[PDB]
């Protein structure tokens, strides 16, 4: 890994190399110029128990739309962003050889995600391991564990860092600081993560 810019991690759905995709579905639209995901992936990203991982958002009842939109974006960012190389790492697991860790998610992005999920429910603080997939999709391990979202995710930082086993590491930097990754951004103003990756790919460059 000498070049961590404009590259795609090696996961279950990513393409081998970045490339235009003017057919990406709604939320994944900001990545039409250059994406790591396919038209199909972006489409499935907006569906419940998608073809991607059969993940069920409604494990503790229907998750509020205002909250699911944040999980859909995360899917877009994770499955389409070509600016995550500075955080790519090899884990070697049944479904993905590589993945991202400690991505510096902007302070706001994490606080907004957290906020919009207050009215939602969940039974775990780690959505990567622990589910009961017997039914074909994940269901609560301990069915009686359902509680308000903030019960398992007390603070924004706990939600963004823990939920996806540390794929994120909420930064103190805010949107626009050029030092943090944004999962929400207006493509008409440009992709702000290009500059961020470049910055970090340099801080770890050389030695
Ligand atoms: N930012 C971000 N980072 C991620 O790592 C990420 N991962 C997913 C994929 N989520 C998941 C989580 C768990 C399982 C799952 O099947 N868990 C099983 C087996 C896990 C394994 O074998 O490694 C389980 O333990 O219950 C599948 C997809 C979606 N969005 C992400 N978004
Ligand atoms: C994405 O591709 C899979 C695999 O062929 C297919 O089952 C699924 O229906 C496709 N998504 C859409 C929305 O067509
Ligand atoms: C998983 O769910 C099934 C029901 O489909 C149940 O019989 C089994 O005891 C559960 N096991 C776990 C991991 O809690
Ligand atoms: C938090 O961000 C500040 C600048 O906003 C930086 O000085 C610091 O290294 C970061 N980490 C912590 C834990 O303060």
């Amino acid at each position: 890994r000498t070049e961590l810019l404009n590259v795609c991690m090696n996961a279950k759905h990513h393409k081998e190399k970045p490339g235009p995709e003017d057919k990406l579905h709604e939320q994944c639209r900001p990545w039409r110029k250059n994406a790591c995901c396919s038209t199909n992936t972006s489409q499935e990203a907006h569906k419940d128990v998608s073809y991607l991982y059969r993940f069920n958002w409604n494990h503790c009842g229907e998750m509020a739309p205002a909250c699911k939109r944040h999980f859909i974006q995360d899917t877009c960012l994770y499955e389409c962003s070509p600016n995550l190389g500075p955080w790519i790492q090899q884990v070697d697991q049944s479904w993905r050889k590589e993945r991202v860790l400690n991505v510096p998610l902007c302070k706001e992005d994490c606080e907004q995600w957290w906020e919009d999920c207050r009215t939602s429910y969940t039974c775990k603080s780690n959505w990567h391991k622990g589910w009961n997939w017997t039914s074909g999709f994940n269901k609560c391990a301990v069915g009686a564990a359902c509680q308000p979202f903030h019960f398992y995710f007390p603070t924004p930082t706990v939600l963004c860092n823990e939920i996806w086993t540390h794929s994120y590491k909420v930064s103190n930097y805010s949107r626009g600081s050029g030092r943090c990754i944004q999962m929400w951004f207006d493509p008409a103003q440009g992709n702000p993560n290009e500059e961020v990756a470049r910055f970090y790919a340099a801080a770890m460059s050389g030695t």
